[PDB]
């Protein structure tokens, strides 16, 4: 509840304006929730962001665990789909929006933030890995090298091409990407 | 005029270190040692400096990666894994993780001027338009061979590139980065015969 609602309205402010800046007043105000009690629930701003990084990866976690092992079709589709929705979403601010703010200050945040960060993104790319490595064993999909590795390049793409979008304020770049994974990561004989 | 080039390096120099919103225009003037008068009277705002500073950024890397390509050591296979492998090589120096502007200012494109997103813009659309002159000129003299149409995978190798980057400033390992480049080897491989 509580503790909730300041988390998502750090999480809100971090994504505008960055973590850094965020003032500890501009989040009390905004939350509507007296100083005391933001430190009933975290003793920094610091142990805050660690809260708040881990929940915004928990939670994008579950969705993409949902979508790459109870989604549409066989597994093919559903990495797909991790494209696509990222797409299906613009119609204008990219996802993963938030580690790509942070990716700005990483030298200024704490090692627990940054920690966090990382946690973040290689439990993604073990989740598409995992769908890959499935994948090729039912024969929904075949692709050259081992499943972490080709994880690894379909998360970095997803990143560059995110940020590619963000700049150019276009579609394109993650049109393209998935134009991309769709030969990369295909169909069997 | 090199007062002006002095201006703008320094404020390239920070930028890349603390973020262009973050650069104040008197910590600029302190570290260039040039007086306010002096700045205003070859910018007209902080904004304008920073495309002129975005601008002359481009143009400089522009040229060394026409160089590369165009007329780099091999054939253009050799020459686009080159440009991976020179990012490899230009991670950090010295330990220190040298940053990229591109990289870093990313994350501010939400909160700069039209101007300055559109010369990163068009800063972006210079590298991806060399790098698919490079892959059209390697099918034509059969030095490389790929899946698709030349500015689509010109697009991902730049998408790509960004990424691996941003995910090695992240973690603090190159591995993204070799990574990307073992992944290039493959996609853009040699032909057959």
């Amino acid at each position: 509840d509580t503790r909730e609602h300041l988390l998502a309205t750090g999480e809100q402010l971090s994504l505008q304006r960055g973590f850094t800046g965020m003032g500890l007043s501009e989040l009390l105000k905004t939350a509507e929730v007296p100083k005391g009690s933001f430190y009933h629930y975290f003793r920094s701003k610091e142990a805050f962001g660690v809260a708040m990084l881990e929940r915004h990866y928990a939670a994008y976690h579950q969705r993409l665990t949902e979508l790459l092992q109870s989604g549409e079709g066989n597994y093919r589709d559903r990495i797909l789909a991790y494209y696509q929705q990222t797409l299906n979403q613009f119609s204008g601010t990219i996802s993963g929006c938030l580690t790509v703010k942070l990716s700005a200050e990483v030298s200024d945040l704490s090692e627990d933030m940054r920690s966090a960060m990382d946690k973040g993104a290689r439990g993604v790319i073990a989740l598409l890995s995992q769908a890959l490595e499935n994948g090729r064993e039912n024969h929904s999909l075949t692709f050259s090298g081992e499943p972490l590795q080709q994880a690894q390049v379909l998360y970095a793409l997803w990143l560059g091409a995110n940020l590619q979008a963000k700049i150019s304020r276009s579609f394109e770049p993650l049109e393209n990407a998935l134009a991309h994974v769709k030969n990369i990561i295909a169909t069997p004989a």
